[PDB]
């Protein structure tokens, strides 16, 4: 009990690769786990720290942010990605 709150939205993006802004409530804990579609890649991030760069990656605090936004290339990808925070 006591999952931490996020949420994706279609943040900039591109042609080549597109982009997202997550947004998170009260997640003064960061232990999300995002997951990619088999081949979109982390190519930077800013406003929080991520774990990883290809499968599973978490988030991580770094002094105080809720909302951080991370790239992603497709060159054939499709669903985007997205923030895992749930309990069990």
């Amino acid at each position: 009990t006591g999952s931490c709150s996020v949420s994706a939205v279609r943040g900039e993006e591109w042609a080549d690769r597109f982009n997202v802004t997550y947004s998170v409530s009260g997640s003064s804990s960061w232990v999300v786990t995002l997951g990619l579609n088999g081949g979109q890649s982390v190519q930077s991030s800013w406003n929080a720290a991520l774990t990883g760069s290809s499968g599973t990656v978490t988030a991580r605090p770094n002094g105080s942010g809720n909302s951080f936004g991370v790239t992603f290339y497709k060159n054939g990808s499709s669903a985007t990605p997205g923030a895992t925070c749930a309990t069990g």
